């Protein structure tokens, strides 16, 4: 279960973390892997999980590997080492120079002028699903809101029916947080094969969703080839189908448990956007890596080519180094530091939208639906993987006190 330490790893760098059932699980995930920044706890060390890999535990080490993409390569970015072989997405998989003409691409269809160009659109799917579920009194945040909003925004996005959805959240939850049914790779075959013929029938006659726009890119000069499209396109899918529904229930959760903050942004709503921020922060929640394309010393410790790395953007918000008082939530804080975007060339580019989806989501819920709770007996359960996520979320409220605008 555990794999033995390879040769050039030094024993007392050994901190056997599990990435996929971290141990402090319980008192929720970011707090789980937090456990990596106690004071004993050396900057890097080596887990024996998973098959044994390095995590970078401060920010400073994690900003600066990313930056270092020529010892630090994304060709095998996921843990387990099988799941970052198979790993072919575009243009995560890829390095500068490579990476750009691809990158570019993916960048057009989730970019800022997408997000305009979808405002009323956001507001009104927000708008719409929040109306539907307040004379209810009570709702399943996870499956009734927290998926619904960003994944129909996305499908949308993406020319997709929404027919498609339980589907495709399967296949993507399986390569972030496997259940054991599919190995990624497995998982990643059957996307790519569901987007295939999609692609196909879209090169031909193109349009303005992301998939046409995709595969009629140019790149590097020439057409892009229907297999590079489907890697691009599944991972747009991977992208748009998991981080944003995972994130709004951490934060939903947080609020639900915190009146006061609840409060703050009702009576402050100028404030929502930093809120946005400092939520990011506290509530980061990916974490891959990268392999080591040669022997390399890297902080006092060497690194072997073909060791793999975990470099868990969560982190860096949380570490005390970069904010005092990390897993304290302060709407005033003064300097918002984090890599939850990640950092480096492969530094999302759909934040944007995620923070559009984000704040349309405070300030929508906060206003129509303004005084809501956890339900009772209930213990919210967290998951965590290479995206962590909440498993569910019942809250309540009195539908008396809710708005329609
Ligand atoms: C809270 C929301 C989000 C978070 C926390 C997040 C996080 C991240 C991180 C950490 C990376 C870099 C991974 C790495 O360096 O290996 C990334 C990349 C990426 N994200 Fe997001 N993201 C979010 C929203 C979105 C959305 C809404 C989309 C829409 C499709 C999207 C699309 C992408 C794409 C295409 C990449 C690959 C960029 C590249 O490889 O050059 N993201 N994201
Ligand atoms: C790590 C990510 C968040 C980033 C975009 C989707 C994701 C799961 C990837 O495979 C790359
Ligand atoms: C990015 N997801
Ligand atoms: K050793
Ligand atoms: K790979
Ligand atoms: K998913």
């Amino acid at each position: 279960n555990l794999a033995p330490l390879p040769p050039h790893v030094p024993e007392h760098l050994v901190f056997d973390f599990d990435m996929y059932n971290p141990s402090n699980l319980s008192a929720g995930v970011q707090e789980a892997w937090a456990v990596l920044q106690e004071s004993n706890v050396p900057d890097l060390v080596w887990t024996r999980c998973n098959g044994g890999h390095w995590i970078a535990t401060r920010g400073q080490l994690i900003r600066e590997a990313y930056e270092d993409y020529r010892h630090f390569s994304s060709e095998c970015p996921f843990i387990p080492r099988e799941a970052g072989e198979a790993y072919d997405f575009i243009p995560t998989s890829m390095d500068p120079p490579e990476q750009r003409q691809f990158r570019a691409l993916a960048n057009q269809v989730v970019g800022m002028p997408v997000v305009d160009k979808l405002e009323n659109r956001i507001q009104e799917l927000a708008c719409s699903l929040i109306e539907s579920l307040r004379p209810q009194g009570q709702c399943n945040f996870t499956e009734d809101y927290a998926e619904p909003f960003p994944i129909r925004i996305f499908m949308l996005l993406a020319g997709l029916p929404e027919e498609d959805i339980p589907h495709l959240g399967y296949l993507t939850d399986q390569m972030t947080r496997p259940d054991g049914s599919m190995t990624f790779a497995e998982a990643k075959e059957a996307l790519y094969d569901y987007l295939i013929p999609i692609i196909e029938q879209r090169r031909q006659k193109p349009g303005t969703d992301a998939i046409s726009i995709v595969a009629n890119g140019q790149v590097n000069g020439r057409p892009i080839t229907s297999d590079e499209a489907k890697r691009m396109c599944g991972l747009l899918l991977v992208g748009g189908l998991d981080t944003v529904v995972n994130f709004l229930s951490f934060s939903m959760e947080f609020l639900a448990k915190s009146p006061e903050h609840r409060q703050e942004l009702i009576e402050r709503p100028e404030r929502i956007p930093a809120a946005c921020e400092e939520l990011l922060r506290r509530f980061s929640l990916v974490a891959d890596g990268r392999i080591l394309t040669s022997d390399y010393e890297f902080h006092g410790v060497q690194l072997k080519k073909g060791d793999q790395i975990l470099l868990p953007q969560m982190l860096s918000g949380l570490d005390e180094r970069e904010n005092a008082a990390p897993m304290h939530v302060d709407f005033s804080r003064q300097k918002v530091s984090h890599t939850t975007f990640g950092h480096g060339s492969h530094l999302c580019p759909g934040q944007h939208l995620a923070r559009r989806e984000i704040i349309v989501t405070l300030k929508e819920w906060l206003t129509r639906i303004p005084d809501f709770s956890i339900a009772p007996g209930a213990q919210i359960q967290h998951k965590s993987g290479i995206v962590s996520g909440v498993q569910a979320l019942p809250l309540v409220w009195d539908p008396a006190t809710t708005k329609a605008v």
